[PDB]
């Protein structure tokens, strides 16, 4: 369960499997 804003923005509220390689 990934947020669609985490697809650009991998934050402390967001999952680690939900990190891209486009702005963490």
């Amino acid at each position: 369960p990934c947020p669609p804003v985490c697809v650009a923005q991998c934050v402390p509220t967001c999952p680690q499997y939900c990190c891209p390689a486009k702005r963490k």
